[PDB]
């Protein structure tokens, strides 16, 4: 079956471990950190097509690492997630996008961008502003929550249908 390399980016603490664990133990934990910053696999049926999503839950890096570049170079799809209550991690976005286009050499890289954690009603990132930018990028926008389970499948599924129509 095809594998799919799926890469979550944003900022700490935005839910990118969360929508990974909910995707693949389904479940939320308040507050659960792993410990690995690995990779997880999971075998799915999209559209009538089975494949194999391997996941790449990133941490926050702050300075430079070759081998960092080589592992997000590697995938094929990203999610770029903020979240909803958190105008920082919005405003993040725009670095994000900008290393993956560096690291893939091109600017039209399948992406979902995600707004996380839309089960909290203070809310400070409108979705507006959000399908904006997702408009602009030329990608699709997906708002999620890990705790509820709401858009978190979508998000990956989504993303999965990018790549397969790039
Ligand atoms: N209310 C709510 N909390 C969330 C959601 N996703 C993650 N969290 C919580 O937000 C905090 C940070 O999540 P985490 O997955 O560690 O974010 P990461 O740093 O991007 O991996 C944790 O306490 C999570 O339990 C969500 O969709 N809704
Ligand atoms: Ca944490
Ligand atoms: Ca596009
Ligand atoms: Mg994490």
């Amino acid at each position: 079956m095809t594998e799919y390399k799926l890469v979550v980016v944003g900022a700490g603490g935005v839910g990118k471990s969360a929508l990974t664990i909910q995707l693949i133990q389904n479940h939320f934990v308040d507050e659960y950190d792993p410990t690995i910053e690995d990779s997880y696999r999971k075998q799915v049926v999209i559209d009538g097509e089975t494949c194999l999503l391997d996941i790449l839950d990133t941490e926050g890096q702050e300075e430079y690492s070759a081998m960092r570049d080589q592992y997000m170079r590697t995938g094929e799809g990203f999610l770029c997630v903020f979240a909803i209550n958190n105008t920082k991690s919005f405003e993040d976005i725009h670095q994000y996008r900008e290393q993956i286009k560096r690291v893939k050499d091109s600017d039209d890289v399948p992406m979902v961008l995600v707004g996380n954690k839309c089960d909290l009603a203070a809310r400070t990132v409108e979705s507006r502003q959000a399908q904006d930018l997702a408009r602009s990028y030329g990608i699709p926008y997906i708002e999620t929550s890990a705790k509820t389970r709401q858009g978190v499948e979508d998000a990956f599924y989504t993303l999965v249908r990018e790549i397969r129509q790039h």
